DNA sequence: TGAGACATGCCCAGACATGCCCGTTT
DNA sequence: ACGGGCATGTCTGGGCATGTCTCAAA
């Protein structure tokens, strides 16, 4: 009964931004990101890899926090949590509170929090600089409830806020992305990307023919990306 | 679940990288390598020769370590081990623990590790310079479970990470290859290479809507470039 | 798992059997019965009237009990209950425990049981003779979960067992009907009845080899008899 | 590996024998009995209902024991048990030892035994007379390994022996059925019934034509049952 | 000795299933 | 109070996956 956490995309001072691995679309992928909608479509309880990129490595003692909130204005004040059924569904990982939606894996330094005032749920981990001969970091998340579970998110879309903060809890950078947990991310991704391209499709669009869906896949990606760089100028 | 070791290729100061033989003489039925897929196909517990290349002789006490990790994101955090059935088998050489999938053959200096923190398994041997007259060092491996063993890999593909490290365990170099342990390497290699070919020789055409004049020309010469590379056969 | 109560129809000494109304006047959208399937389609928590027929008046202290069991063999041993979500709801009348799926409506004599040994739920009411001028007694039920509730019936079909018993619980009679609790009884009833029709509107012939004149005799007759039933209603 | 428990059918003084439910072969079925083969096809850990018939009630304290043995003479002396993988999993059931293949569902009076001399496993339950209106009693079993699990049954066919015995453990009756635990009961059942069919078919046969695939399969099952009863006369 | 021919657990694109929203209707 | 569209978790037919058996042949 306090307030909603900030979601303003703060690039930061270290050039903090997130990156996602490219996936297919056929019903087989337990996870697939949409650059066009900035939406991660994933299946229930399946590890989702998320990359962290930085210009200059932050100072030791920096951490990364993850939190979910309802993307719809009227529901934004409601604490996002697991439904009654899955709340009872005991998972092997006893390190993460059974009521939490977002979990981190492969990191024993992960700390799960329940704000003493806002009652919001979140998870935190230290910030590891890229590996010797690498270029980014990666944290593996898992979502323990479907977006449709009654008594839970009940068909309401959520947003995952990833904040880069220091030992105090000061803001050093913030990124975010919408998430949809569902049984068929491939199918569901297509449908939304289509309704997106079901409007604003008129004007001066030059047609181009491509051979193979694989090649077509690449060209579409690289092109829907350039339709964002220009969109950002708004 | 446990933290995932990096798999990013890194040649390092010594230009470290792997090489494989072109199996097609006698023992080319028990073990075969696919350059197109960068995947080794081999039978259970059969010798697998791997070549180590290095530009300059590494420092005294350099070691070579081999570790397997699941290739798919939803399984990356799970430790790769032998299934309960083969674990209680009597194929152990005495030097290698029964739970390890990967063994080194023909080297009594091989050491086996059960990471006390990540619980990951690995085998390590001291680095040895190439034999006089050659520019590579050969290391022989054996994989103790089929990729299909239930209770074990359970049909999940794996990636083998080979790292070059100093006497203290610091990374000097890294490379990797995919491995499928099966009863019919030849047949399975043919199948997978054919499925990869079909995905490249896809004649179905799809149209793309560009949103710019010059932007269109970018994809133009780019797509025609590819459409000309396909003339390699045509 | 728990022992499965019998579901075999048994009229007993009193010629006990159930009867349902032909919904098609006003409230025929919230609850409809299919004679062809012997299945009741009704909305969550909406009144379901059932008729009790008996040839001679049962003895003093006769009771009527209702219990649900899963219809499929792989689920028969699992107790039918309300899902966690609706269980914590505030729809309880005070008389019925929150975990019971089946409630009796309009009768403060209704009693609710949680079998201490089989853990099965059931509701019981005293037997009451038909109203003057009628030959049946009406009992009203309400089903507190959709057949689709996860954590509960989870899309598994159920069978409702109605038993007539003496003051001590001995079986005097038994009958039953299938129940699907859904949001659209009409639509779902149409769908299922159509799917049943197609399974009979199948005119594919097959030939059977029978050994022995008397056996052929038996089969021929059993077959020519089923033919009548087929053209019996066109 | 010494002796072998008898598998000879014996109705005894109470006319003891087994009955089974009638099922189709669609992919939807998790359990299906074949009369022509007297073989039960069921999926891993799924409920298998077995009916028990008797001509006259047995004495007080009578029990029913189930035990599995390998059908092929060259494996009969080997005890049937769970493979290393499934054994290594303490299933929710806290009454049955983890190494027992056969379990009984819904019966707290069930007792599991490890014979001190033969080392054979068996599960025993008290004989319960049918309820009023019923002609049989049913017991619900669960088989905890696939017939193909390596390290266990390893593709070897097994037979289940059901014996009726008095409070002192003396043989009152015996019957049996072959069991195949697999991922696709319907498919495998169809396959084996087809192999039997295209074999013993020869001689004088009357022809009957039937309309409808299901009616035909029902008639064919009835006819195959009678034909099995023929080959068991001489 | 190796390539068909089985044997047998799993996968998946395309329905099907099923609670809700919504504007028209008795 | 009713069909028609959506929204979405689940099902399945045909095929794929994959260890094992086999018989004729370098
Ligand atoms: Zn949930
Ligand atoms: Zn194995
Ligand atoms: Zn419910
Ligand atoms: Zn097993």
């Amino acid at each position: 009964s306090s307030s909603v956490p900030s979601q303003k995309t703060y690039q930061g001072s270290y050039g903090f931004r997130l990156g996602f691995l490219h996936s297919g679309t056929a019903k087989s992928v337990t996870c697939t990101y949409s650059p066009a909608l900035n939406k991660m479509f994933v299946q229930l309880a399946k590890t989702v890899p998320v990359q962290l990129y930085v210009d200059s490595t932050p100072p030791p003692g920096t951490r990364v926090r993850a939190m979910a909130i309802y993307k719809q204005s009227q529901h934004m004040t409601e604490v996002v949590r697991r439904c009654p059924h899955h709340e009872r569904s005991s998972d092997s990982d006893g390190l993460a509170p059974p009521q939490h939606l977002i979990r981190v894996e492969g990191n024993l330094r992960a700390e799960y929090l329940d704000d003493p005032n806002t009652f919001r749920h979140s998870v935190v981990v230290p910030y590891e600089p890229p590996e010797v001969g690498s270029d980014y970091t990666t944290i593996y998340f898992k979502f323990m409830c479907n977006s449709s579970c009654m008594g839970g998110m009940n068909r309401r879309p959520i947003l995952v806020i990833i904040t880069l903060e220091d030992s105090s809890g000061n803001l050093l950078g913030r990124d975010s992305f919408e998430v949809r947990v569902c049984a068929c991310p491939g199918r569901d991704r297509r449908t939304e990307e289509e309704n997106l391209r079901k409007k604003t499709m008129d004007g001066e669009y030059f047609t181009l023919q491509i051979r193979g869906r694989e090649r077509f896949e690449q060209f579409r990606e690289r092109n829907e990306a350039l339709e964002l760089k220009d969109a950002q100028a708004t």
